[PDB]
């Protein structure tokens, strides 16, 4: 497996991988966006909608993969504003249920530092499903937890639950 950051030309090579990645993150438990009724049409609908922020540079991806195999992936949202190109939203961090446990999700993290760093960002910031595995994740990688918020999403299967506010500065 190799860390790669997607590319516009790259990216239908990818497409499939990572819709299978959100799929069975999302079957798997994870609050990262959407319900227990999403299906690989949805998935990939979800895959397309990156294509565009990709390109223009907004939006950054990296996966980790085997070949088209996709074992886990990151994105790190640049701020556009005026105001905030000091900060950028880390999201969709997401390694496949059977790739976890190996060091993936901080090799993607590692990097997605880096290039913050190069994009002039000194703050990084996410939120994620309070109590959850990502929780200890982002604790063990030095992040900082602000406080939550109730109530904020809900798991796939509905149930409502607080989000975590986390945040390093680079
Ligand atoms: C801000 C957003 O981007 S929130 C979105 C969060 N993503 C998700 O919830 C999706 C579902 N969860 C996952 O895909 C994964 O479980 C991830 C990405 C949190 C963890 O990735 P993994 O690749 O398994 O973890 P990695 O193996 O890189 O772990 C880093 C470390 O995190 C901590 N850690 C990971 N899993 C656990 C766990 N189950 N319990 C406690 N600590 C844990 C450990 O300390 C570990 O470092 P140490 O390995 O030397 O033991």
């Amino acid at each position: 497996a190799q860390l790669r950051r997607v590319t516009a030309e790259s990216f239908a090579h990818y497409r499939h991988g990572l819709a299978q990645l959100l799929f069975e993150t999302v079957h798997g438990g994870a609050s990262v966006g959407f319900m227990a009724d999403l299906d690989m049409q949805q998935a990939y609908a979800w895959c397309d909608g990156l294509k565009a922020d990709i390109a223009a540079g907004s939006l950054l991806l990296w996966v980790v993969a085997e070949d088209d195999n996709v074992l886990a992936s990151a994105q790190l949202s640049l701020c556009q504003k005026p105001n905030g190109l000091n900060r950028a939203e880390v999201q969709k961090l997401m390694v496949l249920p059977s790739a976890r446990g190996r060091g993936l999700g901080r090799q993607l993290m590692d990097e997605v530092e880096q290039v913050a760093v190069k994009h002039k960002r000194g703050l990084l910031h996410l939120d994620t499903e309070a109590g959850s595995v990502a929780e200890a994740f982002y604790s063990a990688l030095a992040y900082t937890r602000v406080g939550e918020l109730p109530g904020y999403c809900a798991t796939p299967d509905g149930r409502l639950h607080p989000t975590a506010i986390y945040f390093k500065t680079l």
